């Protein structure tokens, strides 16, 4: 976020050179933000086995409001600050974040947005993810990264965040386009919502659906700005108008913010409670499912 936008995307080549130049340290910290559904892949063990040299593991399980009923909700400012500071990240650190998802990117945009919603703009996503780091035979190690702790000051940037009450008001004001990044079946209500008890699928009334995976090429790279721009247009999403991205739990919604950011729109707000909180708090009349409800 800013007028001149920071490079939201860093290439593997760039990161490889910076690592051989011995640049990771207080000025450049790398984070593996991988998280996968319980029982599929083991994000921390994978990290411990192979990570880019000097990278730390960003634990989204830790860095969240553990007291919330809802899923992966932001920590407080102090919480974020202490966590990120123990990872050796200061306000001066360029933070590069990747994950090891097979699609090339899944949680890394969420952590990109987390740094940005806590006021830190020098954060980038590794374009192609650890998948392409690996595919290109770049250096990996199991060596422990033990950064010196740093002090980090986190300041919540409220316009990059939307709450329940704000999305509810928007049902009436319609001043924000609400774009849902979940896969089409979950949006339409034909596919069930995974990993929850008694959670129906469907979508908030008035949402447009832009499945996050459509922003990535088959190789795991971000599509070019041109292709992105065309996708928003084909979906009637106007990038000059307010946009709130939502999804299941505030995570893939960040892909809509990253893609919009690469198209010159820095201010997509994330409905962090997303469908998981919406279903649980909203009147049934505010959403629709093609399998009715
Ligand atoms: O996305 C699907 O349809 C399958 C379930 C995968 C779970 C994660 C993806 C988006 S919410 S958690």
């Amino acid at each position: 976020v800013h007028q001149v936008l920071y490079r939201a995307l860093v290439s593997t080549k760039w990161l490889a050179e910076s690592v051989r130049a011995g640049k990771v340290g207080p000025g450049l910290r790398v984070l593996d933000a991988s998280w996968y559904s319980p029982g599929t892949r083991e994000a921390r063990k994978e990290y411990l086995e192979r990570h880019v040299p000097g990278a730390s593991f960003f634990d989204i399980e830790e860095c969240r409001d553990k007291a919330s009923p809802y899923e992966v909700m932001l920590p407080s400012e102090a919480g974020f600050a202490d966590y990120v500071g123990s990872l050796g990240i200061s306000n001066d650190t360029h933070v590069v974040v990747y994950d090891g998802d097979d699609l090339g990117s899944f949680y890394a945009p969420r952590v990109w947005w987390m740094f940005r919603v806590f006021g830190h703009r020098t954060v980038s996503v590794l374009n192609g993810g650890f998948r392409n780091w690996l595919k290109e035979g770049h250096p990996v190690t199991s060596e422990p990264s033990r950064p010196e702790p740093a002090i980090f000051k986190a300041t919540l940037n409220r316009s990059l965040l939307k709450t329940y009450e704000q999305v509810l008001e928007n049902l009436e004001s319609k001043r924000f386009q609400l774009v849902d990044s979940r896969a089409q079946g979950r949006y339409l209500g034909t596919q069930p919502e995974p990993d929850a008890v008694g959670l129906d699928s469907g979508h908030i009334r008035g949402s447009v659906n832009m499945p996050f995976m459509n922003f990535l090429t088959e190789d795991g790279f971000e599509k070019s700005p041109e292709e992105l721009r065309a996708m928003f247009e084909a979906k009637k999403v106007d990038l000059t108008k307010p946009l709130i991205a939502t999804c299941r739990k505030g995570v893939t919604a960040c892909h809509i913010a990253l893609a919009a950011y690469l198209c010159g729109k820095p201010d997509v707000a994330i409905y962090d409670g997303s469908w998981f909180e919406w279903f649980h708090r909203a009147p049934p009349e505010t959403w629709v499912s093609q399998g009715k409800g």
